[PDB]
Parts: C-alpha cells; structure tokens; sequence
C-alpha cells in the first residue's frame, strides 16, 4: 500500500480516537454473565443515536503458550466486575495498510452492542462473524462499528477469532494434538458463549441470526455444517461466501514444516520437531512469513491462502470439519433453517490491484485451464479433457480476440463466489427439510461513502460494484461520514439494516416498512427453479432472474461427465 494511503490512515487512526474519546459518555453499566459481571459504556453515533457497549468479552482461554495451534479451552470465571469499556487487540496479522504485523495472540474476545439494555421483550440476536481471508480481520469498532444497527431494536455481537497459522495450523500425528481448524472452533465456542449469555443483554437465546462476509460468510456456513454447534442459532446470511468456495479450505498438513523453514527451522520434516520450533517462534515472524509459503504450483492452481480451514486428519473432542465440506452439507443441521446469500453485482472487481502487480495474469485466458475447478483439471492443466474444460469458461468472459482485465475480472466473479453458490444450492436442495433460501444482489454503486477494504482493492475512483462494497452500508467504519438522511447512500443503509433485521426476526427478509419494496415479491429458491430469482438493490428495489446465470451454467457444464463432482 502507497505511501499517501500510509499517513492518511495514520491520519484516519488518530481521528478515530479522538472520536471515539468524543463518542464515550460515563454512562457505565454492569451485565450478568455465566462467567461473572462486565462493565460497559453508552456510547454515541454520528446521528446522534446512542448505544451501550460491551467489549472485549473473553469467550475462551487466551491461546498463548501451550495452548497455540490448539482447540480453544472455556475461560476462567471471575470474581468482581470485569473491563469491558475498551476494545481488545486483533488477532496477529499483516496491516493492509502498513505492511507491518499488528495485534497480539490473546484476541479471543466478542462485542456486545444494543441501543436498550432493558427491553421490554427479547431482541433478535444478530452474530457479525468478519471476513478477511482468514489471515486479517477484526471486530474493533474502527472498522466494524455498530452504529447503523442500533438505530434497529436489535443485540449486535461481532466476534474474532485466531487468524492465519495461529488459526489454521494442521499436523497429520495425531499424538500432537494439532489437528487444524483451531480459528473455527473459536467461532463456535463463541456461538456456545452467545447461546447462553445473550439474555443478559436483552437478546432472545431463541431467535439468533449469524452472518459474514467473504471469509466471515464461509465461516458462517461452516457454522451451519458443524455438528459442533447444532440448535445454536435459527437463521444464517451467507454475504458473498460459502465453504464450498475453491479460497474456503485447503489441505495444509505438509505447509507446516514448509512455514518453520522459512522461519529458519533446522532439522528433519516430522510433525513434532516441526511442530516444537512452530511453538517457541515469535509469533509475529510466523504471520510475517506465511506469504511465503505457498510454492509457485500452487498459486498457479489458484491457491489463495496457505493456511485456512481444512478436513482435520482424525477426529477428536471439538473436532469441526471431519469431512470435505461438500460432504458435511449432506446432513448438515444448518441445511433446516432460513437462510439468505447474496453477492455484488461486480464481485471480481476486487482483484483490479492483483491485475495491476501481474498483468501477465490476464494471459491466463486463453485458455482459462488456471481456472478450472481443481479437482477436475490435471496437475500441470495440460491435459486435453483440461484444456476442453477451460474452452468452456473461456466461451463464457472472453468477449473478444484477446481476454481483458474486464474479462479477468468478470470470470473472478464467478470463479470465487457465484459458481460455488449455485454448486451449493443445488447440494442442499437434495439433502434439506425444505426451509426457504433467498437470494440477494447488492448492485448500488456509490463513492460518497466508502470503506477500508476498498483502500486495498485500490478501489479509489473505480465504477462498479466489488466485492466488500457493500460492508459501508451495514457498519460504520473510521473514513465513514453523516450523511444526509435524504441520500441515496442513507437509504440504503436504512434499506440494508433494515432487511437484515427483518430477516434476523422473521426467516423472512420482506418487509413493507422498508422504503422501496412495496412492488416486491421475495420469493425463496425451489429446487425445480432452473432460473435464480433474486432481490437486486440498488437505487431501487427490484425482483429479477440472476443475470449471472447463463454464465453459471456454463461452469455447470464442465461438469458434464462427471456429474459425482458437482
């Protein structure tokens, strides 16, 4: 990231804490929890709302020492009355922004939010699981802020969780007790935490939503599939992700050893000498060295993270993924409750700043082998079934001669996010009691309001509607600003708070009391739906079939004679 967007932020960061200094009142306040009393503080918003505010509530054990790469264990119960008035660290990380490794390892901590701590019923209880690759992420207030969902009578909670190797470590031995998915199994004990703790803020234990972008869709997902956290909550939001996506998982069992390598490990690959230099490393040199690790065949097979959720080689007690998650939808508990997905209009445009770095990337569509789905293509995509697959993505974005960015771009999309989302709708169609799934489209375009991420995406004055664009309208974030409540950027995020509650009540997202759905009909998916219908938001509201799907069908046919696979 340039040096301009460096002290901008630096700029942004010392704004937001006089803000924030600005925003406290004294209003303190004292909640039950299971583990003992919490402290919180009313705090204020832009608009002039305000809301009590509860963080840096430990929902596991800090995972330091012995307990790295390891499941997380239940925290200790306190006498007195606990701090809850600051933030805690972010779990360790590379700075987007910086480049330099920020946060700490004691960051298993969650935020409660609510505009009412006495309500005179119970409160839908809405669970902000963050996105970020599951390498960066936060649930701090300066990117993630509560401020627009206060304004609905709701309990908000955004939690963390362990990220990158610290989270997804995983060793084949199983004497050593490492057998991966360590930053998912902090998501559910966090669920555990939410189940039985909620009712002392005002939430309804009965009436739980979980929801996530991007990474924080997958892991809302995997929460879904889990055994681990059946009955926990009762509606699910799938933002721009599943775990089916080719970025969700990946086995990393032989990138350990390849990791303490790089951080200068001396001695044979076995799992436990790797694993005893891995648990004495600073934690900071690990996470600093983990974009290193992929070797050049595997980026080449699209790749994206060395670390991340995988099928854990044995089961254990909190085991979360014992099968490949194609597998787990099969009976998955989640596969029974409302459920809505969605994506932006233009979601490959996130990868405008990769394509800026490595134009040669767009060669890559002559023949789009590198993006046939991996486990069809040949390891060194050369063969001619491969080549055959990859003529049908090409027919479907090379608009012309020669493949563009635009092009790139445009199969990204697909590649990443819708095609994955058609493969699993059509999956749990034949394995689903017959709740209903709503599709959204997020398709308002907008550079009045903004968020982080598109810092990173280096988004700055780019028509189109990205992948994480739609984030600014559900939470406030440190480059947010007020807005006019006549704007278009105010109604929708009126319009995108407001479905999003409607949903977290109801397991239905149609609402007459949302300005700009009066004409529309909602209706959820059925199996024998050839035709995605789907809620696109923009300036105004509309029902229409998924503009996207004769592409996805073109994906599907890849699947042609291997129907088993898809």
């Amino acid at each position: 990231v340039s040096l301009m967007e460096k002290l901008k932020w630096k700029i942004k960061c010392i704004e937001n804490k006089f803000l924030n200094y600005r925003l406290t009142t004294n209003e303190t306040v004292v909640a039950e929890t299971e583990y003992g009393k919490v402290k919180g503080v009313k705090r204020l918003t832009v608009y002039d709302d305000s809301y009590y505010s509860f963080e840096g509530i430990p929902y596991a054990q800090p995972p330091v020492g012995e307990l790295r790469f390891k499941a997380p264990q239940r925290p200790t119960p306190w006498d007195g009355v606990r701090d809850c008035c600051n933030h805690k660290d972010k779990s360790v990380q590379v700075d987007f922004i910086t480049g330099k490794v920020c946060g700490s390892e004691d960051c298993l901590y969650l935020s409660v939010y609510t505009n009412n701590l006495n309500p005179e019923t119970k409160r839908p209880v809405l669970v902000y699981i963050h996105g970020g690759g599951f390498i960066i992420g936060e649930n701090h207030r300066d990117m993630y802020g509560p401020d627009y969902f206060i304004k609905k009578d709701v309990v908000l909670i955004n939690i963390q969780y362990r990220l990158g190797a610290l989270g997804f470590l995983s060793l084949n031995s199983e004497d050593l007790n490492v057998p991966g998915n360590a930053g998912l199994k902090d998501q559910v004990m966090a669920l555990r935490w939410i189940k039985n703790n909620c009712a002392n803020f005002g939430g309804n234990p009965d009436n739980i939503t979980v929801f996530g972008e991007s990474a924080g869709a997958a892991s809302t997902h995997y929460m879904m599939l889990t055994e681990q956290t059946r009955g926990l909550f009762h509606r699910g939001i799938l933002m721009s992700g599943n775990a089916i996506c080719p970025w969700a998982n990946t086995q990393c069992q032989h990138r350990a050893f390849t990791l303490a390598k790089l951080a200068g490990y001396k001695g044979e690959d076995n799992d436990k000498d790797v694993l005893e230099f891995l648990m004495k490393a600073k934690p900071q040199d690990l996470i600093k060295l983990e974009e290193k690790v992929l070797t050049l065949e595997e980026r080449t097979n699209k790749v994206m993270f060395p670390f991340g959720p995988t099928v854990e080689p044995y089961q254990t007690a909190d085991c979360v993924l014992p099968k490949h998650p194609r597998e787990m939808v099969k009976t998955a508990w989640g596969n029974s409750i409302p459920t809505m997905m969605g994506n932006t209009s233009y979601e490959g445009l996130f990868f405008t700043s990769i394509l800026k770095q490595m134009p040669l990337l767009v060669k890559e569509l002559e023949t789009c082998v590198n993006f046939v789905p991996s486990e069809l293509a040949d390891a060194e995509r050369t063969a001619p079934e491969t080549l055959e697959m990859g003529a049908k993505i090409k027919k479907a974005h090379v608009t012309g001669e020669t493949p563009t960015a635009d092009n790139f771009m445009d199969l990204c999309s697909h590649f990443y996010f819708w095609f994955p989302m058609h493969r699993l709708l059509q999956l749990r169609f034949n394995h689903t009691s017959g709740t209903p799934v709503y599709l959204y489209r997020f398709d308002f375009d907008s550079e009045d309001l903004i968020n982080p991420y598109r810092i990173m995406r280096s988004g700055r004055g780019v028509k189109g509607v990205s992948h994480t664009d739609e984030l600014t309208y559900f939470f406030w974030n440190q480059l947010a600003k007020r807005m006019p409540k006549e704007s278009r950027e105010y109604k929708t995020i009126e319009r995108m708070t407001g479905i999003w509650t409607q949903f977290a009540t109801t397991g239905n997202p149609y609402s007459n009391e949302i300005e700009g759905m009066e004409n529309v009909s909602w209706d959820p998916i059925e199996k024998s739906d050839e035709v995605y219908k789907c809620l696109n938001i923009s300036d105004e509201l509309k029902m229409i079939d998924v503009p996207e799907m004769g592409k996805i069908k073109q994906w599907e046919s890849m699947f042609e004679k291997h129907r088993d696979l898809f």
